[PDB]
């Protein structure tokens, strides 16, 4: 997505953390008019604090993204402030860490309504609307790296993450044709993986991921994670499920459904 | 998991398609005792007409298994008529596919309670009961290769498959220190990926996919994707995210990290 100066970003969790960093990034630096929509009100009013320092367009909302109704209220309170919103950062998100076989059914519902639901209530409060308007958009939802990798302890959060990064790539399929972009960014949060992720977790800022971002967006790029030291590791996690399915090439079924496909190539227009 | 004659499996959605051809193979050829848990009674009559017509030890239940109470119940059902839970089979699902745009929340709520929630429930409830035997166990999640490819239309499903497969990965990790195996078995539902799928669902067979999950639940097995033929299209998407990571190899901060990890391996042990 081009021209962002003045055009319209909903960013949840935008009163801290790495939705903050988005929304200062998007707000000073590409000049966008920027809904913060954050649950805590404290939190709002320390980012408003520091953007009532700077010459920006922000505008906060308290907001409990599970809560649709009010999620729907919230981007309805977006355009009359500024206008329909061009840009939407998925970005809010939780996690509670332990055994998984100490995890509570309380454990589980929380976590997954915020991190898949509240994506779940964004994306279809706006993206509706944006397709109604016809002039385009772009999606953002912020997963991590959990997304690719499981670990001890974090049995819930990388299910949640595992989640959206589906519906990022469903998405990517459908978004297209409405000249709508899909990002989708995986900063984080093998005892080699740990190693290298405590390195980076040393250097993050939640600024410098808002350039990333920002980026990826002017760029309409797909996947976002800035991490090259990951590649090794996850071709090694590619393989296991390539060499899964190729441990079944002897089987005879296999030859037959090539058998098949062999001749279908023959008789056939392409 | 090895002995799997007079040990018990409990396997959702029994009554009919992929999850009875489990039960079948289950319950005939390794001769375990199994119970099939299913929402619908006709599907269960149906299935014991076919069982009472067999050498077998099968107990039908009658289960929602969104009901977390109910699911409870049923697996105590399980333990009075057979015993402790030896293999559970999550292989309960629904699936309704259509543009994303037009998806209604009950749709979300529908597919995710059943597909996520449906698989949450049954290792939540049985899972503490295997760890707390000490005589570990198996469980199968049967996800789907939408777990892997996102397609037009199947943006509910797609998100509901990928999420059990970031909880099967997740199990995949805590679960070996309690002698508890995990298999995550993806039978389906690029053009090219349809042309493939669908020679393959013309040669599916419930029984003969019941066959594949024995084999791989006796040899412990995570990964059961029976499909060589889907291995050059997983190559390539595998590669766009590896690009991705790559695509910073430039980026100084990177560098800054590899000169940091270069330091440490040099100074300490190890």
């Amino acid at each position: 997505m081009q021209d962002l100066e003045g055009k319209v970003a909903f960013v949840t969790g935008g009163g801290s953390g790495v939705a903050l960093g988005q929304a200062k990034v998007l707000a000073e630096e590409a000049q966008m008019k920027v809904v913060i929509a954050d649950i805590r009100q404290d939190h709002l009013d320390e980012a408003m604090g520091y953007f009532s320092q700077k010459n920006v367009a922000v505008h906060p909302v308290r907001l409990d993204l599970t809560d649709r109704a009010a999620y729907a209220a919230a981007v309805d309170e977006a355009e009359q402030v500024f206008g329909p919103v061009d840009l939407l950062c998925n970005t809010a998100g939780v996690s509670q860490f332990g055994p998984i076989e100490k995890a509570t059914f309380d454990d589980w519902d929380w976590q997954m309504d915020v991190n898949v639901n509240g994506v779940i209530n964004g994306v279809m409060t706006v993206m509706p609307r944006m397709i109604e308007r016809g002039q385009g958009g772009h999606i953002l939802i912020t997963a991590s790296m959990s997304a690719f990798v499981a670990l001890p302890t974090t049995g819930i959060y990388c299910t949640t993450k595992y989640a959206v990064r589906g519906l990022a790539e469903s998405l990517r399929v459908e978004m297209p044709k409405y000249n709508i972009g899909v990002s989708l960014l995986c900063p984080g949060g093998e005892a080699v993986f740990a190693g290298l992720k405590r390195v980076i977790e040393h250097g993050f800022d939640p600024v410098d991921l808002g350039r990333v971002v920002l980026d990826a967006v002017r760029n309409d790029r797909f996947w976002v994670l800035p991490y090259p030291e990951f590649a090794e590791g996850q071709k090694a996690r590619d393989q296991e499920v390539i060499d899964a399915m190729m441990s079944y090439a002897d089987h005879p079924d296999y030859a037959r459904r090539m058998k098949i496909r062999e001749q279908m190539k023959r008789d056939m227009p392409g």
